[PDB]
C-alpha cells in the first residue's frame, strides 16, 4: 500500500505526520543515477542498472560529498544521486502538479535532506514535491580540457538534467503529472534553474519555473578555467608529473574527503578581484558531448533561450547582502580596506581606470555618503553586496524577459523580518542583526531541523502561509494569486514595465502589496556602470 514501480525497479516509501498535523507519503533515496564511482568520478551521470528487489526508501540518504557547515564535518557518499518524493497521497488517476526543487550551496555544498528542506509546510497544498541530490565542488564541476579524459565539466548540472528526465519518466506513478512540472531553485539552485531555462539540453523538460535569489547574470554563477585540475591535485599532494591528464587520474585515485578538504581550501587566485567565486562551479565546456549543458557563453545562450517561452516567477529578499558579513566578522577592518569600493566595480567592464575610479565614488556616495563602513554601520555594505551579488542579476533577468520573452514574468520581494524565525540570518550570520537575508525566506517554505513553527497569531505565521500559498499557487496554474493575496486586496500581476522599474509582490511582516521595486535607484546605478557593455 506504499510500494511504487520506478523504471529501474520497485520502491517502498513511508507514511508520516507533519509539523502541522497532516499526513504524507514520503519516498527518499531513489536512485536515478549509477554511483559516479571510481572510473565515473567527475564524469557525466548514467542511469542505474535495473534492480528486482523492492528497495527501502523510508529513510533519507547521504548527501553528495561536501563540508556540511551546520555540522563542521566533511560528509557524504559518492553514491548519492538519489531523488525524493513527498505528497499527501498517491493518486495515479488524479495526477498532481509537480514542484521540483534544486538546492543551493554555491555549487560547493548542499543537500536534499528534510533537515533543511522539510516538506511539512508545502505538502498541505495539493502538489507533488520533488527534491534531489546533485554533485557539488570539484566532484561535480571539475573540468579537463582534453577530450581524452572525458571530464568536460558541469557534471552536477547534468546530474540535475537526469533528475528532471527522471521526474518525467517516473513521477506518473507517485501521482505526478509529468507535463505540469515547475522547476524551483535557490541561490546556486536558482542559477541552476536558469541554466536549465537557457540550455537546449534541458529543453521543454518542464513548463514553469521559480527562480530564487540566483541568476546566470550573477558573475559568481560561472567559473573560468585557471588550471584548477592540477592546483588541486598539487594541494592534495601530487608529484607534478603527467600534465592535467595526469593530475586527473591522481584525483580519481584520491579519497574524496581529501578532494573536499582541499577544494576551496587552496584554490582561489586573489585575482578573484576578477570575480572568481569558486573554481569548481559551472563552466563553458571545452568540447561537445551529447549531455553538454553549457556549449558556449551563458550570456549568448540566454538570447535564444527555449525558456523564454515559459512563465516564471523570480525574486529575492530585501537585505540579501547579509550573507556577506560572514567574511566580515572574520577579519573586520576589511571594511576599512581602501579598495573596498573600487573592488566592487564589476571587473570585466570595458571601461577605463578613470571611469572605474569614478564609478566606485558613486558607490561611496550611494551606500556611505558620510559615515564609514564598520560592523556596526554595515547597512550600506549589505545593500552594496545585495545589489552586486544578487539583485543586479535578478534585475537584468527581469529586463531581459521584458524585451525578448512574450511569456508572463512574476516578481517577488521577501521582507519578512522575524526575531526568531529567520533561521539562516540567526544561526549562520548573527543573532544580533535585523533584516531579511539570503535564504531567510526558506524558513517560511520548508520545515527544518528546529521543528519550529510560529503559532498562528504571529505575523511569522502570516508570512509562512503567504509564501506557501503564492509559490504553490504558481506551481499549480501558473498564477500566483491566491487566498492570502486576496485577503489583503491585492493582485499579483505579471510584470509589464522596466521604467522607472519593475513591479513586484512585496511580502512584508505586515502583509502583501504589489508595488514598484523600492530600491530601483540603486540598481539604476549598477545599470549605468554598464555603459559600454550590453546588459542583456
Amino acid at each position: 500500500s506504499l510500494t511504487v514501480q520506478t523504471k529501474y525497479g520497485p520502491v517502498r516509501g513511508k507514511r508520516s505526520v507533519s509539523l502541522l498535523g497532516q499526513e504524507y507519503v514520503s519516498f527518499q533515496g531513489i536512485p536515478y543515477a549509477r554511483a559516479p564511482e571510481g572510473e565515473l568520478r567527475f564524469k557525466a551521470p548514467v542511469p542505474p542498472q535495473n534492480w528486482t528487489e523492492t528497495l527501502d526508501c523510508s529513510q533519507q540518504c547521504e548527501p553528495c560529498y561536501h563540508f556540511d557547515r551546520r555540522l563542521q564535518k566533511i560528509v557524504g557518499c559518492e553514491d548519492s544521486l538519489k531523488i525524493n518524493v513527498f505528497a499527501k497521497e498517491i493518486n495515479p488517476s488524479k495526477p498532481l502538479p509537480v514542484m521540483l526543487y534544486i538546492y543551493g550551496g554555491g555549487f560547493t555544498e548542499g543537500t536534499s535532506g528534510t533537515e533543511l528542506y522539510g516538506p511539512d509546510f508545502l505538502v498541505q497544498k495539493d502538489i507533488v514535491l520533488v527534491s534531489f541530490n546533485y554533485r557539488i565542488g570539484a566532484l561535480g564541476f571539475l573540468c579537463c580540457q582534453s577530450e581524452q579524459d572525458g571530464v568536460p565539466g558541469n557534471a552536477g548540472l547534468k546530474d540535475q538534467n537526469l533528475a528532471i528526465r527522471w521526474v518525467l519518466e517516473n513521477i506518473a506513478a507517485f501521482g505526478g503529472d509529468p507535463k505540469r512540472v515547475t522547476l524551483v531553485g535557490h541561490s546556486a539552485g536558482a542559477a541552476s534553474v536558469q541554466y536549465h531555462l537557457i540550455s537546449d539540453a534541458s529543453k521543454d523538460l518542464f513548463q514553469r519555473a521559480i527562480v530564487m535569489s540566483g541568476s546566470t547574470y550573477n558573475s559568481w554563477s560561472l567559473t573560468r578555467q585557471r588550471n584548477w585540475v592540477e592546483k588541486l591535485a598539487k594541494a592534495i599532494g601530487w608529484d607534478g608529473q603527467g600534465g592535467e591528464s595526469g593530475a586527473l587520474r591522481f584525483l580519481k585515485a584520491a579519497k574524496p574527503e581529501d578532494i573536499v578538504a582541499n577544494q576551496e581550501k587552496l584554490l582561489t587566485d586573489q585575482d578573484m578581484q576578477d570575480d572568481i567565486f569558486t573554481p569548481f562551479g559551472p563552466t563553458v565546456e571545452p568540447y561537445l558531448t551529447e549531455q553538454c549543458m553549457i556549449p558556449k557563453e551563458p550570456f549568448e545562450m540566454a538570447r535564444t533561450a527555449w525558456g523564454d517561452k515559459i512563465d516564471i516567477m523570480i525574486g529575492g529578499t530585501s537585505e540579501e547582502g547579509l550573507l556577506l558579513l560572514q567574511k566580515i566578522k572574520l577579519q573586520p577592518e576589511l571594511l576599512s580596506h581602501p579598495h573596498l569600493f573600487l573592488g566592487n566595480v564589476p571587473p570585466n567592464l570595458k571601461i577605463s581606470m578613470e571611469k572605474r575610479i569614478e564609478f566606485a565614488a558613486k558607490l561611496k556616495q550611494r551606500y556611505y555618503p558620510d559615515s564609514s563602513p564598520s560592523m556596526e554601520n554595515n547597512l550600506g555594505y549589505v545593500h552594496m553586496m545585495s545589489d552586486r551579488v544578487f539583485w543586479h542579476g535578478l534585475h537584468r533577468t527581469i529586463l531581459a524577459r521584458a524585451a525578448r520573452s512574450r511569456a508572463r514574468t512574476f516578481v517577488y520581494r521577501i521582507c519578512l523580518d522575524s526575531e526568531f524565525y529567520n533561521h539562516y540570518r540567526i544561526m549562520m550570520i548573527d543573532p544580533k542583526l535585523r533584516g531579511t537575508a539570503h535564504a531567510d525566506e526558506l524558513s517560511y517554505l520548508f520545515s527544518n531541523f528546529t521543528q519550529q513553527v510560529p503559532g498562528k497569531e504571529t505575523f511569522e505565521y502570516r508570512g509562512l502561509q503567504t509564501l506557501v500559498d503564492v509559490f504553490t499557487a504558481f506551481v499549480i496554474n501558473g498564477d500566483p494569486n491566491c487566498g492570502m493575496t486576496a485577503k489583503s486586496g491585492v493582485v499579483f500581476e505579471p510584470n509589464a514595465q522596466t521604467k522607472p522599474t519593475f513591479k513586484c509582490l512585496n511580502i512584508a511582516n505586515d502583509g502583501v502589496a504589489f508595488v514598484d521595486y523600492p530600491d530601483a535607484d540603486r540598481l539604476d546605478m549598477w545599470d549605468a556602470m554598464y555603459v559600454n557593455d550590453e546588459l542583456f
